[PDB]
């Protein structure tokens, strides 16, 4: 498990930050912790000024895929920060991906083994984050498979996206506008 499309410095620096925030949230340097405890701490720490803690809890909880997984380790936090850039705008990057996913068919999934269920699909849309490369979102569209990388170190204000071709994007909104998920005609004759 390691962030992809990043240089050695980026991987090294990202690793440090994960160790830091983990220590700051669990008051440990490794080991595991109770699920409800990690979500609680992450919520009050990653929420926005005007965001209800309950809302931060629901959002984080959903993203922490296994709803029935009692313990959570530093790997789980590593995974979470890898998908949504730095912790300063974590809630902004999530708002952006979800913003599109909830208004385009609810194609995003966090539940592990989300890939083993993707092969059992032909004419459907499915998007999940790679398990061994957390910052990479694999999109399964009717026209093939796309790859888009989140820059864990770049805040929401910057261009935190980067596809396989190397093109950078302002956010999940901007990208799913330039590269729409589906393409179907809606034009219609009008003999008014």
């Amino acid at each position: 498990m390691c962030i992809g499309n990043s240089t050695p410095n980026e991987q090294e620096t990202f690793r440090a930050k994960v160790d830091e925030i983990w220590f700051r949230l669990t008051q440990k340097t490794d080991g595991t912790v109770m699920r409800d405890f990690l979500i609680e701490k992450a919520a009050e720490y990653f929420k926005q000024p005007e965001q209800p803690k309950q809302n931060a809890i629901e959002v984080i909880s959903a993203i922490m895929a296994p709803q029935e997984e009692q313990t959570k380790s530093k790997a789980d936090l590593y995974k979470f920060l890898a998908m949504f850039g730095p912790y300063e705008t974590i809630m902004l990057k999530i708002a952006s991906l979800l913003l599109i996913s909830n208004n385009k068919g609810h194609w995003l999934t966090f539940d592990p083994q989300a890939e083993k269920n993707a092969n059992n699909q032909r004419d459907s849309i499915s998007g999940w984050f790679d398990q061994n490369e957390p910052n990479c979102l694999i999109l399964k569209t009717p026209t093939g498979i796309r790859k888009i990388w989140n820059k864990p170190l770049i805040e929401a204000t910057g261009q935190y996206l980067m596809d396989e071709n190397g093109e950078k994007y302002d956010s999940w909104d901007k990208y799913f506008e330039m590269k729409p998920i589906e393409t179907y005609l809606t034009a219609y004759p009008t003999f008014a």
